[PDB]
């Protein structure tokens, strides 16, 4: 029905690696392993739990298609 | 007042003006609205960028946008 | 009831030069035309759009009364 | 809430000037005015509207009894 | 059931020397008088109101037990 | 249903030291000893308490299974 569930779910069906901006001005990477209400798990060596209320922005490496509806 | 925050952000969409949005920590977006929900919006540029509203300033676009208002 | 709505209110009437500073530092500037809930559209050149969730302290530029 | 209206009211009433420090590192200073649920209206030349959720400390400039 | 209430409970009693840390950086000092859902109060020289979301970090000087 | 409790739960059960950095880029250390809906308690040299809005990320300082 919203925009967060597509956009974050073809990234990761997709397997594209992303660039996560925090607000402290340091830059994740990695790809989309899973979210939640308030987390997203980004993997990179190690899984890592981000918090979506420390995130900026979330950069595809490359166009995604179909984040649809 | 009443509902301000789509009718300005529908405004900017549909005359698909350049905007900047700032940063809470002082950094500057810009692109496109291509969409918005309740939390977060959709910045076209190069690829498309979900920001989180709560990370958001400010939203300024790049020249004068008519009506923006219900 | 509140004070944010009879404040800010009287300051959009009298059309007075505000100083709206943000969490990070910026100073912005203009006047206040509408607001919201949520947002509040500052004016100058153009109409800007401020979340105040962003916004740390609105200073008005000469004495207002804001009553109640 | 119920440990934060008494001691602004008491800062209020006793016309203490007080220092508001925000969670950017500025430090805003002058009388407490009024307050609210979301706000402080920090009186100085000028009444500033001062929105808590950018707020770290109050702190009185000399003891004051509260609640 | 909470780890924060028990946690602030045990160095209230307790008059331990703490140092709050806020969201900027900044470290605040001394006692922790009372508290609140929103606020904690902390006294030293004088009584200064933090509010809990912009504190990042509470560090007690000497360990506590804390349990319920 | 949540995921940071499973992740949390499994980084403490497993006594793993992690580095949790801040809202302002400063990076903490330790043991994941309890937690809450609002807070971690971070056990170094001294159990402290470390609020969830004041958390960027969590980082296990090495692979874990969180099944």
């Amino acid at each position: 029905q919203s925009l967060q569930d597509p956009f974050l779910n073809a990234l990761r069906r997709e397997r594209v690696p992303v660039s996560i901006y925090l607000v402290n001005g340091i830059k994740l990477q990695g790809q989309i392993e899973s979210f939640d209400q308030f987390v997203i798990l980004l993997k990179n060596t190690v899984s890592q739990m981000v918090y979506k209320h420390a995130i900026s922005t979330v950069v595809p490496s490359r166009p995604v298609s179909h984040h649809s509806n």
